[PDB]
């Protein structure tokens, strides 16, 4: 039953951090996974607007019409995702809930997930209460945290049903490249898996990193439940409104699963997503945010390499995941320390998988000036713990 | 596995009654399940001046400490109900939700829950999505379809955990009096079960009923999930917002569920509602729309009765359950009748449960002339066809 798959789903270590950050004051946190600008003004004037025009009743279980057909014409022009909105795309309360109900529309017992770590928490506690088993397939430092699918090959088996990927990804900031979607599509359809691509930070990209969506390679649609939403891109994780397209099967069994879940998404918050998304000014703050984004992101950069940590550039979504092996702490040790006597919050790797451990995730949605202290404490500690 | 669970549960002919409706155009409904009236215009402009204030981000999975503090205050002025706003209080999107999520924080497998019927149709879906069995206990019109603890004992088992109750009923209209909850309290406590009390139809009484919460009773808060919201009460269907009031141990469960599942309610919409419950405003509406609603009441039962359909006059909520066996019909042909001749939606008593056969649910949350009319027609269809 649902209760003793929650009770095999292990406690939150971002939890734990949270609570303990709590009792303190003067503490710079480094662990915020979400945007700390604020929703786009013209957003919440078109908000404003769609509770003026009475837009407070239900909506379909799979979302207003209006917004899948907004949500169509971006999937199609920004992702080269040609997807019907009138049966193959669903909105929901936050892109999160994709997981936990599009595994359900075909996870069977005792069924194996890839999941590469470092990975999003939400993952394989979704696949464990869909009835599934969660297999972390590692990343690797080396490749930049880039998913390598000769190890996917290495945790195949005859119970392997399905894949989730994320890039950009939370927690290294890892972009998987047009060849590397190319190879780990070809997997997916050699294994005959359904493949769950959770692109959230599609527009957070630097360097030479370009988003690409598994689902508009050829024959992929038919097994790919690609995962979007407008927490992230228009600062709207406060909203709760995302979305996937997916084969309509899925779909129809997604649908069926939130009419005994949260029903519906807000309907005014779909009229103003929908807005948004034909708005210019959307763009132009996307763009914004990339660009302070990027800025914050070269500053940690530097100076975790420079402090001693070594660490991957990031090319997409707005977390650094610097090593932390070498000091010869574990993540949490870390973290610990980082807490008490740097006042500065980390996310312990560990928490993203065991493929984590080693490693710490910093965000940097969060002021240049604080980044820039947070960073001028972390490295005077480890100077003094003698560290690096 | 989640999939087998969701494999179990039929299709929805609420959901088959609307896809027959669509290609119709002189029809009008009486299978509404929502309230007709917008929120009011007070609660739009707290919403927005939220908007204003940033609360953009995400909050606690638990909800805005705000809300949960304006909820307990509600909660113990109101029903009489104490409780912790910090550990026993939980907010949701939507009510809806409670049940999946409230019944995983202890259902096992084959476990029984007891579900009066006609009974609101996320009831059974949830127990078998949760892995547990439904059994339905039925409740007699000549009891006014209040439920029965004669019915409750004949039906109990050894596997029975859960008892989900509903008062104001949907889709009956019946009101447990106080007496019926003391004796539906000793049973629950007797076989050790854990009730769900929906109470979100409360303010919505006529009559000489009035509203009881079980978890207000001696000793019943420890085994009570008190199920609530914003979406009848203020008219905020579309805003996604309910809560729940139970043990600690319960609370932490389906904050856990929340955590691979919506994650938390929209920030600015809590803080709307936060308001609403200390606003005058708000309470002066719940009193238009009970009164509005009143008079509409009377006038469907009255014509209901006279055109020849015995109905219960119901006491609560906004729905009457007249039946319909006298004609010779089923539930789904007494439907499909009204709609194809009296162009007149009602939904078969069939799709609320077995005991739901040989009556119809009608909604009178819809404009009073629409209601007048629609009575006229269903009668002009019941007179000619001789079923009277
Ligand atoms: C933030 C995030 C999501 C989804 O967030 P919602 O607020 O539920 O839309 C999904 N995946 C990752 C990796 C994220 O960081
Ligand atoms: C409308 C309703 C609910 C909950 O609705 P939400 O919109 O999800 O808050 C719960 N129970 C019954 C019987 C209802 O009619």
């Amino acid at each position: 039953a649902l209760s003793d798959r929650l009770e095999l789903v292990s406690a939150s270590e971002i939890r734990k951090l949270f609570d303990i950050a709590a009792g303190m004051k003067d503490v710079i946190s480094l662990g915020i996974g979400e945007p700390d600008f604020d929703t786009p003004q013209h957003i919440k004037e078109y908000a404003k607007e769609a509770l003026d025009k009475g837009l407070t009743h239900y909506g379909p279980n799979i979302g207003l019409l209006e917004l899948r057909e907004a949500i169509a014409e971006k999937l199609k022009k920004q992702n080269g995702i040609e997807a019907d909105p009138k049966t193959e795309i669903m909105v929901l309360l936050g892109a999160n809930q994709a997981f936990l109900m599009g595994l359900s529309a075909f996870l069977k017992d005792g069924e194996e997930v890839l999941i590469p770590t470092p990975a999003f928490v939400s993952y394989a506690p979704a696949v464990i209460l869909a009835g599934g088993k969660p297999v972390e397939v590692p990343t690797y430092e080396e490749d930049e945290f880039r998913l390598n699918v000769d190890e996917l090959k290495k945790y195949v088996t005859d119970k392997t049903r399905a894949l989730i990927i994320n890039s950009p990804c939370n927690p290294t900031g890892a972009v998987l490249t047009k060849k590397d979607l190319e190879e780990i599509a070809d997997f997916v359809v050699e294994h005959d898996l359904i493949v769950i691509s959770d692109e959230v930070y599609e527009h957070f990209i630097y360097d030479d990193a370009r988003h690409y969506s598994i689902a508009s390679l050829d024959g992929m649609f038919e097994r790919t439940i690609t995962v979007n939403g407008f927490s992230k891109t228009f600062a709207m994780t406060g909203w709760r409104l995302g979305f996937v397209a997916a084969p309509s099967w899925i779909i129809e069994r997604m649908v069926k699963f939130q009419m005994y879940n949260a029903t519906c998404p807000v309907t005014f918050i779909q009229y103003a997503a929908a807005k948004a998304l034909k708005d210019e000014r959307s763009w132009k703050a996307v763009e914004e945010m990339r660009k302070e984004y990027d800025r914050r992101r070269k500053l940690v950069w530097k100076r975790l390499n420079e402090m001693g940590l070594p660490t991957v550039k990031p090319k997409g979504a707005f977390y650094i995941f610097p090593r932390i092996r070498d000091t010869g702490l574990t993540s949490k040790k870390f973290s610990e320390l980082m807490l008490k006597e740097a006042r500065v919050a980390v996310v312990p790797g560990s928490a993203f998988g065991k493929a984590g451990e080693g490693y710490v995730r910093i965000s940097y949605a969060t002021a240049y000036e604080k980044l820039e202290e947070a960073m001028d404490r972390m490295e005077r500690v480890l100077k003094e713990r003698k560290l690096v």
